């Protein structure tokens, strides 16, 4: 027990070091907005685990002050199976939760981005011709899309390659909660539930076209500028509650990912405290 060997303990701490700062790099660049991405991720998330995995095996020590830094904060093989549940059951769950919303909202910005020509002139310059037949059909179509249980729809849990994975209810209101999605999100499949998407905008969205009333022969609907300007109000209105839900959603994995990378720095402070401890020596 008094054979020193700094140099394999600082090649073996810099391998970890250089692992784990390669595994940060990529969490903190790489957007969680698409399957390629987030497997991106989750492959950093694996290399981190691997790395500690190794160092664990490496035959480097830490000193009572370590030790104690690492306990508190999730030896190394308590460290690894801590930081991995979070990597897989936590952040996993909120990359999956950007991705596919990611999708769902650009498949909503596609439709508005339609509305210049659904909206037509007038019998003069008081009126206007809204074409609620093509706006609502649209609109009705994405909700009959995202209404389904898949891989585009569900949320939590994140899918695997074959069939629907579900959670019993218990687990899945406890990410409806976590993720502050109103209840219509919470959905039963098969033998458990999952946590899908928030249509509620878009369906008051449909409600509030045909509150205008219908429409005349050419499936279209002419009105005055006042009432169209309050009906225009009030569907921005529904665009600002699709957006405030995905803010939160993306707010809300940031921070999970802020949680991760917390631990992170820690794993590179004792691995860093270590290397200086190997470098150093008293006079
Ligand atoms: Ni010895």
């Amino acid at each position: 027990g008094h054979m020193e060997h700094r140099g394999t303990d600082i090649i073996s701490l810099s391998q970890a070091a250089t692992k784990i700062h390669q595994a940060q790099q990529t969490l903190q660049s790489t957007p969680p907005i698409s399957e390629e991405n987030n497997d991106e991720r989750t492959l950093a998330r694996q290399q981190l685990t691997s790395s500690l995995n190794a160092l664990a095996k490496s035959g480097v020590s830490l000193s009572a002050e370590q030790n104690e830094n690492l306990r508190s904060a999730f030896i190394w093989d308590m460290v690894s199976q801590n930081i991995s549940a979070i990597g897989d059951s936590y952040l996993g769950v909120y990359e999956n939760v950007v991705a596919v919303y990611t999708d769902f909202y650009q498949a909503f910005s596609d439709i508005l981005s339609k509305m210049g020509g659904w909206l037509l002139p007038g019998k003069d310059g008081n009126t206007v011709k809204l074409d609620v037949t093509s706006l609502k059909n649209d609109l009705n179509s994405l909700v009959n899309k995202y209404n389904q249980i898949n891989s585009n729809t569900v949320l939590f849990p994140a899918q695997s390659g074959s069939g629907v994975k579900v959670a019993t209810e218990a687990e899945a209101r406890q990410w409806l909660s976590e993720l502050n999605l109103p209840n219509s999100c919470l959905k039963s499949y098969g033998s458990g539930y999952v946590v899908t998407v928030d249509l509620t905008p878009l369906q008051k969205m449909v409600q509030d076209i045909d509150g205008l009333g219908a429409p005349g022969k050419d499936s279209k609907l002419e009105m005055d500028n006042a009432k169209y300007q309050a009906w225009q109000s009030g569907f921005k209105a529904q665009e600002e509650n699709m957006k405030t839900t995905l803010q939160t959603l993306t707010q809300k994995y940031s921070n999970a990912n802020s949680l991760y990378d917390n631990l992170v720095k820690v794993l590179s402070s004792t691995i860093s405290s270590s290397l200086e401890t190997a470098k150093s020596f008293l006079q």
